[PDB]
């Protein structure tokens, strides 16, 4: 699609099995989902943001399905207050920025 | 322009008279500049995004140039640490995401 911003550009995405729903950030270099249920051990990582920096969880490839593309990449689970795409999912995707 | 995500969607802009660059941002409700000095009166504001909240400074109806073209809206002035350009000016210059 062609997104417009005129509201937040959220959409659906499945991750490692759940329907889940996270908003198009461009200005986030990471995925980041508060609370999915994701199989087995993960790796601490931070992360940073406008009011400072979070410890989250690090899962590797998962799978991550949006708009009808299949891919594979790195999670975050943390406390971050909405779901983030970020620019390592969108690229997988080609998603582009136009003006 | 069509800009892939690659890295980071910095942006030329010219805002209280200074050339400043500054992230297009998607998941930016509101644009945000750190050191700038604007003329108008300003009001109090909170954001909160990744890692808690920050204090800002609200302009309303500010002129900003983004590549060349004349928008006028809000622009928050606080401790951000990378300036962004956010969704409400980003629809005055009828940018999208596309894939
Ligand atoms: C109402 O108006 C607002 C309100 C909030 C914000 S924001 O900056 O807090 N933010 C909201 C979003 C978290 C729901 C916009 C995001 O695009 C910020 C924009 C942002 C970028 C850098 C630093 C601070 C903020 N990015 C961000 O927090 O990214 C996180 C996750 O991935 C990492 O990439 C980024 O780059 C490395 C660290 C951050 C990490 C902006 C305008």
């Amino acid at each position: 699609p062609q997104i417009t911003l005129w509201k937040r550009p959220f959409v659906t995405v499945k991750v490692g099995g759940q329907l889940k729903e996270a908003l198009l950030d461009t200005g986030a270099d990471n995925t980041i989902f508060e609370d999915i249920n994701l199989p087995g051990r993960w790796k601490p990582k931070m992360v940073g943001g406008i009011g400072g920096f979070l410890k989250v969880r690090e899962y590797d490839q998962v799978p991550i399905e949006i708009a009808g593309h299949k891919v594979i990449g790195t999670v975050l689970v943390g406390p971050t207050p909405v779901n983030v795409i970020g620019r390592d999912t969108m690229t997988q995707i080609g998603a582009t920025l136009n003006f």
